[PDB]
């Protein structure tokens, strides 16, 4: 009503929103948010709104820290850019990669800038196919990704991950990419036991691999749980079988911790919760916590012999290891490590978040709650000892409705509710989250029968 | 020490574009002060900047209007996304600034990260443009040799640099190139204005080959930049226009680097009277003070509202909103403090007059530029405009140019300057100077 209609109108004559439908965007008008603070926020009509996702599973230490607004200032006054092209180099970027890289696992002892995800997976695909033509296999740039995989916006990145709505949009794909299925249970499993599902799916690699060609294989790339597509947690027995395949084909692992970096799974990454040994790691959101605009490459010091015969490797943006983007990483890394924000998470928060989500397994519409860390995902279902969903109907999206409208940001992919909130949440606010969640549980149940 | 940052840089860091192995030996020089258009090195030596880092610092190094609209927009509101059918007012009353500013019936803007991150953007949107108008077939789009466009796959395809190509496997299908409007490396024995029209028609040569019918879009810089600054021969974009005009295709202008301000007019596509459907965007965007990019999207266009559905694309970090801060602040002072008409006006002509005194240069072929952009080519003889085979000439120059305190970048044999729109008459004067001197010090390096 008040200044939010002149912002409205605005965004219908003159805004073209990531992955939105704007005829009907114009028709309803946006939703502004203006403030924040710790884990909530406000719209421009005051209402308060508890954010579960962290704006986009990126705000790892909350809203408000001064620390890194100071961290910026400082920087920007001081020297606001300077590229990284001319044989040159200022003392953020070089600081900050080496921060990441003593958080990181063995052996990740280089980082490549670049302002995002995506151009991280672009990063990840030109250096992967580049490392083989380098080790004089040219022919080798075949990427295994997978279905409802997510890695990125870019031409490389929606035609690495696999979701058909984005392969509809853009044309021809990449040549030299496919897709094995996802480790979904819950929605692809029919009348497996978990374990063995998860042997099947990563068995599915091997088959890709000798369908393809081992020698025609460039790398493996994914996700340690699937975020976009749902907070896909793979059966126990998947990552183990799946490591036992990568130990006998000769190709490479691009783990892509874009979200499962820092800190959500209660590790540093997800690399260290399932133990993975990749070559490439793709990084972003949580570096500064989406303070300032940031991704980058984490690679393995025997990938990095693009030194050698390294005739340049022309790649990189203009952004590449911005100094003011650098000095909100690496003083967001401080307090992610210093103040044991990460070590908290797995203590203290990670497991009162998951006992107070799992309480919901009672209500009518639940079928499921997983969760890890600061993950969590709850399936709605019309029967659960089936799995079945309401067909149509739009379950996932009456919830998402209900749930904004009191005041929680708990998203919706199909039917599968989703939550990522910082990391820093207070068992008081979790108490906020599951109370405003069965309610709209409820109020969903009550709009279908 | 600066020691101790160089052998970090080696153990822990990989730079765009640099042969690593070869950093490593050398040790990268660390920039750690900047104010104005000097900038300073861990070791304390001054430095005229005139690529303005790396041809975005628009309003110079310093302004602090643009450092207290981040900390203020930080500290209210980190972040926010703008896919959950939300927004943010910083993202949008930029998008408002940018059109404004933009030519006629540019009226909406798609919020990128980076000029890459903008190419690839406008990828996905041309052939899904084609593909809602009952057209997907229509995918082709012609680039040019020596173009740039980006270093995410799609914008390395795109782009004609065959340094790129070599890396990343088999290119993306549809991309095809024409050749480059550079009278004066290309061109041969014609005039510029018939080369000027040949390398135009060459366009139309592409549509007729390929199939009209096939044809998404002509992509293009107004003036190619990192290739060199080929600015081309008057003939070249009105003969363009002209094709246009009787082909059904989408005309993408790259202003990644002549956006705001950097041809003495906001866009290159004011220069040469050029009405595109797509502007690719960065850079001068946020002074590079802060990382965002975008593409501005012709009303028409739009047509991606209607019947679209979901366009499934973007970034997190889309409109970020310390980012939108910075950008609205940044044009602000472009436009109120007149900074561009002062570049057009006072800047650019006091440029170009002082750096074509280096005709007389017995290693200069050629000075050109266009407001806030120069290019100085070196020869081995100016009649017939030959270059020292190999021998790296531009490399010596530009290792001189640093060592003298000049940021005055080499591509091949052509010397290029951008410096920021907000430079004095006397620091042009410094500039010219250092210029000369470092070209007196090649010639006596070669020859």
């Amino acid at each position: 009503n008040p200044q939010t209609r002149e912002w409205q109108t605005l965004s219908g004559e003159h805004h073209l929103a990531p992955f939105s439908d704007y005829k009907q965007l114009k028709e309803k008008g946006p939703r502004i948010i203006t403030k924040a603070q710790g884990v909530h926020l406000w719209d421009s009509e005051g209402h308060k709104i508890l954010d579960g996702m962290a704006g986009l599973w990126c705000v790892a230490v909350g809203y408000g820290r001064e620390e890194l607004v100071q961290a910026a200032e400082k920087q920007m006054r001081e020297l606001p850019y300077y590229n990284l092209f001319f044989q040159t180099a200022h003392p953020p970027a070089l600081e900050l990669a080496k921060a990441i890289t003593d958080v990181a696992p063995k052996g990740m002892t280089h980082v490549f800038f670049t302002g995002s995800g995506s151009e991280g997976n672009d990063t990840v695909l030109r250096m992967v196919r580049h490392y083989w033509a380098l080790k004089g296999k040219p022919h080798k740039q075949t990427i295994i990704g997978r279905i409802n995989g997510y890695h990125g916006s870019t031409f490389a990145g929606a035609c690495l991950g696999g979701m058909s709505g984005m392969h509809e949009q853009g044309g021809l794909p990449i040549p030299g990419i496919v897709h094995i299925p996802q480790p979904y249970w819950f929605g692809e499993g029919g009348d497996m036991t978990p374990d063995e599902f998860g042997v099947w799916a990563a068995e599915q690699l091997e088959k890709k691999i000798l369908e393809v060609g081992e020698d025609n294989v460039a790398a493996f790339i994914a996700e340690p749980i699937q975020g976009a597509g749902g907070v896909i947690i793979p059966p126990e027995t998947y990552w183990p079988k799946v490591k036992e395949i990568l130990a006998r084909y000769d190709i490479l692992f691009v783990a892509d911790e874009v979200i499962c970096g820092f800190g959500r799974t209660g590790e540093w990454f997800g690399s260290d919760y399932y133990d993975l040994k990749p070559d490439l790691m793709t990084i972003a959101k949580g570096l500064t916590s989406g303070y300032i605009p940031m991704g980058g490459v984490i690679v393995r010091d025997t990938v990095a012999k693009v030194i050698s015969e390294g005739g340049d490797f022309n790649h990189g943006f203009t952004y590449s290891g911005h100094p003011v983007a650098a000095a909100v990483g690496l003083e967001n890394l401080r307090i992610l490590r210093d103040e044991k924000i990460v070590e908290k998470a797995r203590t203290e928060a990670a497991p009162y978040l998951q006992k107070r989500l799992r309480e919901l397994q009672d209500h009518p519409l639940v079928g499921e709650v997983r969760g890890l860390g600061m993950l969590g995902a709850i399936e709605l279902v019309k029967d659960k000892a089936t799995r079945s969903r309401y067909e149509g109907k739009g379950v996932g999206m009456i919830c998402r409705t209900f749930c904004f409208e009191n005041g929680l940001i708990m998203r919706a992919v199909g039917d599968t509710m989703i939550i990522a909130p910082p990391l820093v949440i207070s068992h008081a606010e979790i108490d906020e989250l599951v109370e405003k969640a069965r309610k709209c549980l409820d109020l969903t149940l009550e709009a279908i029968q």
